[PDB]
């Protein structure tokens, strides 16, 4: 196993970009420091530059639930782009995806469609204070809605990964509106309403963790995440951008039966370009310009290309056996993950709700950042090299949930649980 | 000349969307309602869903700087989504349009990729506070840096250092660091200094105006906010999102010679894509995470779709006559179409650099917001209409500059130029 060309280029990226890389996680240092350049992805795999293959967990983040370079979606972008990439005006695939997303989540009933999920994240949290009028909002530790001021303050992801703080660039004026608590944690959000009356506009969440490794709400604790909102007139914003359109067709609101005032999805409705969008409660959006006085733009904003692979994603994710086989394959990997650690004589804890999961050093059981923190680093460090080595592709960090698509097949998981009874027999 | 399936479709998204757009512009809204909708656009020309062809001088607001379509953008795209359309990880196209980012802009020797405008604004914004340690920042009143909160802010005189939010939902707090002045203005700028000493991280701003309609700066106006910055170690952020890779192949500071310490990218560099840029002196975005502590980070950011098209977009900007071909039928149309208002008897004002150009009616000359506001705003109204029934796709706005692109032709210029004249003849 080597990785000399993909050595080659992340030495000569550090000297062209911050960290050599667009993103921070993508620079393993949380995992070794050495990351692998890709020059292809096909299906469940993922092929180095020194010609490695891959049984990639990550699937670009997210975006891949149909699998890397699905061959509909492709077909449907080539033929789009022949009508060109950007109009910079209205077109009528805007209306059709603006529908299947109004029909698929439930608390949306109007949606606005941006680029990322911290453009959504940034403007429903706007949209929170400006419907309410209160300044205050609610998140939890662990959780990530994008790199947005107000958000970055026990944030997530990459911050949540190698060590990493609140701020620095933000001012103290900003992360004052923003109300942090645990999660799975109903009394701690009680008890910021009633140190903060009539100030919180509401509560953001994810309604299922994937940016502290996987993490799953207790009974009750949505529901009433729900009831609290409500008694104190204020809104409940679920961000959906990992979960839509992967842990349910509608997202864990239509799953677990909670509905939102709002909601931002991403990702997946982006069949792998660069989408985003916030909806819900009708009354609610009209203050979206030009409807209303809300400010929020977007240039390439439901450009073409974009909303066809959305929509051409949704459709192959509207065929039968869809999320049950997503999580029967997952369930297989993760009863099977857990297993083998048991047998090594690991301490871990995992779990999984479709094609989504978790896997962490540390026998738990966790439920919020804290108990997910517990888990061994070092440990998760040579267990990921050595996946490396065996040819598996997991996220370069323990607090990233995995992932799994439509193309991965019983073979992969057979395999990727072979080579994991591998790595850590000899961890 | 009727518009009835755009009518049906728009009547459509009004209740699927906000306004029924994807962005605030799209609506029409100053120009009398009732916007167009499209179904294709390639070279210099735009489809509608009625039929109707038009000379388009929006370009999709600026990436089609080489023409709707282009013959080898999109076969460029093909052969590269055949390898996946993202990977959430690093690749070798991301080093290649580094380094032609590097090369091409003279501030930037070390660059970042998002998504959008907005992504790559908020975050100089943050970088330019991490920085230098100081929380207040100056921008002037009609730029326009995207949509995150603390641009968000009331400009106008009597409101300057209020800091006054210019839309509901975001907290006072935020924009209350945010002090406005006169585009234009030295003097203005230097008192700003003198009221927050030490207070102030720097000065951001369009190195020529894009978004108040055509504004370029009065001699002496940029190297005096080059001086006056590093009078009070401060940092120059130039926002090029519109002007980058179209006023010039490294933009209004290679063709003014002023170099800032950052600088912002979008909208040509995606190719039709959603991406973004944040760049510049090295020593500033080695705080970048991870290779400093500042926070940033995007799911799609570096993909390779958005890095191929930006790659060989450039790479048909670095031709010869690229430039000088693009300002000699800009300087064609502008010329001709203030030759044209002197004529019909109107009172109008404007010009063009490169390929970029604005127009406004009144006679000026102007120099920042408050000039440009004094236009006739009824009479663009029936201008813009106009144009439209003769087959010319304007920007819907009097605050919106002109662009042209390679593939529009000196027939062209010379088509627009005639239905010019004949809607101002009966305005
Ligand atoms: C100098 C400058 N800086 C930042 C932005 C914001 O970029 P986007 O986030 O919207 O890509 C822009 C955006 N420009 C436009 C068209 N003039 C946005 C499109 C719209 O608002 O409809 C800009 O011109
Ligand atoms: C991935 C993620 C984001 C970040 O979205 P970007 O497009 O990278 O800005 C936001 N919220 C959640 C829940 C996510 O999982
Ligand atoms: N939950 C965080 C990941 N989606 C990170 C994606 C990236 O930055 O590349």
């Amino acid at each position: 196993f080597k990785t000399i060309k993909s050595d080659e280029i992340f030495a000569a990226a550090q000297k062209l970009m911050p960290g050599g890389v667009s993103s921070p996680v993508r620079a393993f240092k949380s995992v070794g420091g050495q990351p692998i350049v890709f020059d292809r992805v096909k299906d469940a795999y993922a092929w180095d530059v020194d010609g490695n293959r891959y049984i990639d967990y990550v699937g670009t983040w997210g975006p891949a639930i149909c699998g890397h370079a699905h061959p509909e979606v492709i077909e449907a972008l080539k033929v789009a782009m022949e009508k060109g990439t950007s109009f910079g005006a209205p077109c009528a695939l805007e209306n059709v995806l603006a529908e299947m997303v109004n029909d698929a989540v439930p608390s949306i009933e109007m949606v606005r469609f941006v680029n990322s999920g911290t453009e959504a994240c940034m403007a429903v949290l706007r949209i929170m204070r400006a419907y309410t009028g209160r300044d205050k909002i609610i998140k939890f530790e662990g959780c990530y809605h994008g790199h947005a001021d107000m958000f970055l303050v026990k944030a997530g992801s990459g911050v949540a990964t190698l060590g990493l703080p609140s701020s620095p660039g933000v001012p103290k004026k900003t992360t004052a509106n923003t109300l942090t608590t645990p999660y799975n944690d109903l009394e701690a959000v009680k008890a910021l309403f009633a140190e903060n009356p009539g100030e919180i506009a509401g509560v953001i969440l994810e309604p299922i963790v994937g940016n502290s490794g996987f993490i799953v709400p207790d009974a009750g604790f949505l529901e009433g995440l729900r009831e609290i909102t409500l008694e104190h007139d204020a809104l409940l914003v679920f961000d959906e951008v990992m979960t839509g359109f992967r842990i349910a067709y509608g997202g864990v609101q239509e799953k677990f039966g909670v509905t939102p005032d709002l909601t931002t999805l991403g990702k997946i409705i982006g069949g792998g370009l660069p989408v985003g969008a916030y909806g819900g409660k009708r009354e609610i959006m009209q203050l979206v310009a030009p409807a209303g006085p809300m400010y929020q733009a977007g240039t390439l904003s439901g450009n073409p290309l974009a909303m066809t692979a959305g929509i051409k994603t949704l459709e192959l994710l509207r065929q039968p056996g869809t999320y049950e086989y997503l999580d029967q394959i997952t369930k297989r990997l993760s009863d099977g993950l857990l297993a083998i650690a048991q047998e090594t004589g690991h301490a871990a804890c995992g779990g999984q709700v479709s094609g989504m999961f978790g896997f962490f050093f540390t026998e738990g059981p966790v439920h919020n950042y804290e108990d997910a923190k517990k888990s061994d680093l070092q440990k998760f460090s040579r267990f990921h090299r050595g996946m490396l080595e065996q040819g598996i592709y997991l996220a370069p960090s323990q607090f990233e949930a995995g992932f799994t698509s439509l193309a991965h097949t019983e073979e992969d998981i057979d395999a990727t649980l072979a080579a994991a009874r591998t790595v850590m027999s000899a961890l």
